[PDB]
């Protein structure tokens, strides 16, 4: 079987709990996560953290996506420090067991309609190859489309992320929210643009409906602002950080932390620990029964073997679930459900592999081996390769259950089976 | 479309609570599913006739009991051989043939203490003449349903045994008689008599729920249409009796006398078929499966894990039908245990798995005749295939409808992992 | 365990086995079925009130007094059958046998009156009705179960039929056809009760569908905080056998679990074999399933589903039954003038008796339409001071309570008064210690 | 509606979520007490007259710093401040007066010192630092002596000992206090959340109260606004259940100590607002044992009322406060008014989130019945004055048979004027 020592681990106890007061009351200190963390760290790059070795330091405490804020710096600036991200990222492609993808994420200066500044700054996303967009002041669905626009005929796969900062995205942010890929939640202006004491209402909704629409949300600013000048955040600082955890925040951000402080790799390496404690503390009962009592029916077999495999990973505490995408919808829409197993995508899409970190609890895989000549063997070279991978990195071992979800046929858009799988 | 919803209680489906579920339950709204719960008739005189068989099969009869504590062996096998002639007649349509399984009620230990030398005799003719189930009288402990076991031999390993619960001390060793029973009868004729008449529902609806809760058969039995006799349509009580069994979760509903010995046996089959199936709609759904899931202990077998990760698919595109490859039916077992709207029909080579799978609520078995492909995984489809070709000339499924097939990695039995969201064209 | 653990010291672990209490604190409704006991006996007194209709075998004044014992709550009188003599007769003899037992409280059972009417037959209010209903109110009948309706202009016929002298009776309509569930919801609005009529209902609608309009209409009762009558059929081998079958028993435990105030016996006591025992059948089962009912949902749904209030009588009412469960209260004894105190504490099913205590006669035999009220006739005429009229009035249902085996030394009562004399009043909630 | 009603009526918790509103305004008195350390920028009776104001409730000294002479001097110019307002007894505010000990270190000499001094200055509550089991509780209630009977004992937490024993140390203290500071050297940073969840849980669940300390709105120790991390940890730590929050150096020692007051106030407000009552009510009273105290019963019995009508406020006559505080453990939406003629009990009730505690100032009724309606009519005068109630709101008014501690078994539902 398992061992009682299992169920001790990753706040399994609290995680059984009847009511979510029982929850809270049987959290324990000495429960250690076990899982990989799943939330993930956005790092701005800017003078203190844009040298190849120290990329490199960043890369391994977790920064899975480098943001790069056009409010500063120039075109040859930031050039220089995406060309530094993705040299960092690929002096790894060697050893399997350190690989791994980095999205790179361009932030708009911002705005009467799109600023000229940010038409030639989206075209220079463009044309370096830039995964996701954070769009600044985002206040209507009218927003969304020009930036989709400036975005051109070359750059119609890269993610655009609203960030709501003042009143009128909030009150207009179902709109905005139907037409974008997901949400950044922008504290610092918000807590400008309304009173300071209602950020937290307008960040708890803002998560709980991106939640609940299943598109990635990111909580943003001054999560651990003290980190810039001391090595230690305070009280506050972990609380906000394992709050927004619990929240439901897909991705936590770090801005002056990364970019200009004294401590960027000891400010990623706190966003690490507090996601992966809070994430475990996570109230999974709960949380699964409402995700699935509040999405409608659907007649959409991705979205139906979603639902299916995250229910068959709770069933057994699977240890992954192991979905083959193209486009990464596979498994934002098995992330959408919240597993507690590490969603182990398995694709041959560069990009995909890269913006799938906006998806909570989504370890991107990216496959380059050769095609099959007959496509089921191709499908159980890419299971066995997440296998594999998964054994490598400590996610499993011989004897384990896994779900594995893949398509009926070739191609993007026809994933309908769920597999469990015997780890040999 | 709009009038789907409408029918089958979907509106009182759908409601928060569970008074709000009552008060929504709606007379015009039609039950649109096939109906999931098993009948079980008595044989007797005025239903052996193999023409009387046929229109009771068509009227839903889907076991048929032979009462040992009446007739000699002689009248039993020609009961056995008539019920397989009107079986046995609609075989040269396999797309619409309906397996029907032949359970052997046992007359019990009497003043007796064990297994009595009647009762070892009658098991070993059951054996003999293939039936499919025992229902074993007065069954007190753990050590009866063994001795029951004991004298079917190695020849009847694959006969259900079916405890049924008849007196105080069954009541109270229940749960040792269930961790070694394939199932339970509420015997409440005896019952009745054994405990006060006031008491019987409470150990009815405590022994449902357990078995509910370990995924084992249970049947309710006698006079649940009792003046059906003698008058050609149920009291009140008896229409409400029905009803309530299916709402308490019992996955058989039973005829004695009614079809025995009495002078409407066909449609004392087919008001039973009637009020189940508007039961069946009225079953609270969101609840129900919440509860069933929540109690169910973690799996580590991937049969248990794909039954409720299909059983969740099923309900989240409100499919038409779980379609399951089975062998000994266990797989269709798995899929009951979480009382999915959606119909489980269950496809098998195994005759006598076919036959026994009437004992799980919401099964409907397919018994499959053809000779294997040469490529096992074209012999899969070939089934999934029959499932929905006899599920389309049955009305279970229509094109456009969604469906959930549940197949394994490898030939024989234990080996169900798989679960496909198919489209039926 | 732990919400229980300090209670269970004090009342003891018997205290906790008995009326189904451990399938009580289950926390789902799968795990409280699993843990009903056929061991666990009923300890609180039989809730739903039992309607007797009165015939030729349970007419005589020394049958009654039987039936009263046994249990009946309510005469019925069919005016489809006998005649204006007859039926007179057969309440001159229930009034006889109640009456022989009016020497104390500790030994006195008010019973109702009701009438049942012919019906129209083949639109509005017939002939006969109109004569039935004259006679009722001329007779002092305190409810009426008018047959056949349809919609609410039906119900204010019937009112209007009654006329000035009988605006105290007890409109509880009768829902036999397809025309009365579809416009159900109107009809309760204007009657003061419901009855699921389930012989005719069985014509008029597939008989496979009755038990759907009967747990609707039982349901929507509930959530109204109106009665609701479950009749017809429930016993009915009962009229040539000493024992029924195992669906008529079911049928009687299914009414109580769906919710319903009150159970019926037609025939069953009209003209069977066995009147006494068909009741103390009836009486034995819904004991039983009184205790059977899961509470920690029920009185959670119900007070989810009932709207919030600014009524004084109500917001006191839930507060009370909130109170009585909280210490397992023996009772919640309520002074009423109309019974309407004692109906708002009846809508949130709590598990104590609801002990009402009124100065009206008609009240006291009216309230035994709400599940749980058990009505307390004072006769004593009024203290000077009425706050010592409203004490002694509290301890008359103490002292009843005390020497009825509801009370006993060391028990919790929840006393629920007014603050000024009148009908509408209520705000008030006492917990009393009993010694 | 207002006061965030249209997410208190959702179903589930993730639609009570998306149904949050920046523009619904919060329209009840705050409930979660504010404990403001005094010291250096605090200290001033003109700066404690803004502070009580601005919304202090419980008045913190810090024997970690100072002296006896300079905390007896804070103690002054706090009550000197009290009752400069002592004049209008309809809007009177009480303020507690609570001691934070030094600590033990590797029961120590000065804090047996400094408990003494408590008990000679008449202190409400001891905030008993580094508690590590039930008997150094016990310890500090030995040191409080005969005389320190009533004084109110919160345990600090601030280490792996405290959160290990944390059940015994409960069940003797009269409340907790998450002391977040040493607790996040102690043991991981990482993790102080889940000991601070747990906690308050584990109170709240007890009926007893706790306390959220330390770091709160550390960056208004020199700039004039919070970060929006610190807001955020303001506003879970009441979503938390916690019934006080604490503000030390940015009070004691720091440039803006009104500003982080009035800044824990507005938070609060906007925090008990945002609870999901629907849940909490149900799962406190499912979890609430079974009880055969009539002021348990009544309590209960009483927060169900005031849920029923949307009561105003629930007011209650208390000697001791405990009447007020089983209230308060359902947490009602509705604000609980504690009337009460003892200063200590009208001081040590802010420890409870939501009692409002009224001081009984007026002559007593020669008939108990007279007296008890005229302390009624007070807390509804109270009510009025101070915007809790308004002519045609409903209150739920609780009180007992007999004059005394632990007589209470009425509850009344009642029309204002
Ligand atoms: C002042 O902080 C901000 O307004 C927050 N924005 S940021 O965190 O993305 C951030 C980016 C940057 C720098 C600092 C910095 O905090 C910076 O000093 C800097 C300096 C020179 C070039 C680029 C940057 C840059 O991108
Ligand atoms: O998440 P996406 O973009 O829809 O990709 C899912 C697709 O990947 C597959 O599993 C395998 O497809 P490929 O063989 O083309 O990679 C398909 O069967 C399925 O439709
Ligand atoms: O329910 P069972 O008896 O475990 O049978 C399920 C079995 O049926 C199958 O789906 C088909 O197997 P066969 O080809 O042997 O019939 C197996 O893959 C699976 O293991
Ligand atoms: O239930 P009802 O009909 O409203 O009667 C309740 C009334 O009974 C009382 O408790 C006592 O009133 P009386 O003295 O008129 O009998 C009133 O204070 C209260 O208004
Ligand atoms: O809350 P506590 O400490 O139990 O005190 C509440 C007490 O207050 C009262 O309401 C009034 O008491 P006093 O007359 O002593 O002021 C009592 O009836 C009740 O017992
Ligand atoms: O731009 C941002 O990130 C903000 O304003 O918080
Ligand atoms: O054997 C039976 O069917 C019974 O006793 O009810
Ligand atoms: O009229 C009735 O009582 C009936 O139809 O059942
Ligand atoms: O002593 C304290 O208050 C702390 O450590 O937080
Ligand atoms: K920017
Ligand atoms: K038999
Ligand atoms: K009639
Ligand atoms: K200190
Ligand atoms: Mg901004
Ligand atoms: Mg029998
Ligand atoms: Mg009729
Ligand atoms: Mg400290």
């Amino acid at each position: 079987e398992l061992g009682t020592a299992f169920f001790q681990q990753q706040q399994l106890p609290a995680a059984m709990a009847d009511t979510f007061l029982e929850h809270l009351c049987l959290l324990d200190i000495d429960s250690e996560p076990v899982a990989a963390r799943s939330t993930s760290i956005i790092a701005t790059i800017g003078p203190a953290s844009r040298s190849v070795e120290r990329l490199k330091e960043m890369i391994k405490a977790g920064m899975n996506i480098a943001r790069l804020n056009f409010s500063h710096g120039s075109h040859e600036y930031h050039a220089e420090s995406i060309a530094n991200v993705r040299e960092a990222v690929e002096s790894f492609a060697g050893s399997p067991l350190s690989y791994r993808p980095v999205a790179i994420a361009l932030d708009t200066k911002g705005p009467p309609g799109l600023s000229e500044q940010d038409v030639r700054d989206l075209r220079f996303g463009v044309e370096h190859g830039v995964d996701i967009v954070f769009a600044s002041f985002v206040r209507k669905a009218s927003d969304v489309a020009a930036v989709r626009a400036a975005l051109g005929p070359e750059g119609h796969g890269i993610k655009i992320i609203s960030k709501i900062e003042n009143h009128e995205g909030v009150k207009r942010f179902d709109e905005i929210l139907e037409v974008s890929d997901g949400i950044m939640v922008a504290r610092g202006d918000l807590g400008i643009e309304i009173p300071a004491e209602k950020v937290f209402l307008a960040q708890k909704m803002m998560i709980g409906r991106c939640n609940l629409a299943g598109k990635p949300v990111v909580c943003a600013t001054q999560m651990l602002e003290s980190m810039i000048t001391k090595p230690r955040p305070t009280r506050a600082e972990t609380s906000d950080v394992a709050n927004a955890v619990l929240d439901g925040a897909d991705c936590i951000m770090l801005s002056g932390e990364t970019a200009k402080g004294n401590f960027p790799v000891e400010a990623v390496k706190m966003q690490h620990a507090i996601a992966r404690e809070a994430e475990a503390a996570v109230y999974h009962r709960q949380l699964f029964e409402e995700l699935r009592r509040a999405a409608p029916l659907s007649r959409d077999p991705t979205e139906v073997t979603a639902i299916g495999a995250v229910e068959a990973a709770f069933k057994c505490c699977a240890a992954a679930i192991i979905v083959l995408t193209t486009t990464g919808r596979s498994a934002q829409l098995l992330s959408r459900y919240r597993p507690r197993a590490a969603v182990i995508a398995v694709t041959r899409s560069a990009q995909a592999a890269r913006q799938v970190h906006l998806c909570r609890g989504v370890f991107p895989l990216l496959y380059r081996e050769p095609p099959e000549a007959i496509w089921a063997d191709d499908v159980d070279r890419r299971v066995q390769f997440g296998i594999e991978s998964g054994k490598l990195r400590g996610f499993l071992r011989v004897g384990d259950l896994v779900i594995v979800v893949t398509g009926w046929r070739p191609g993007s858009g026809y994933t309908n089976i769920m597999r469990v799988l015997s780890i040999s």
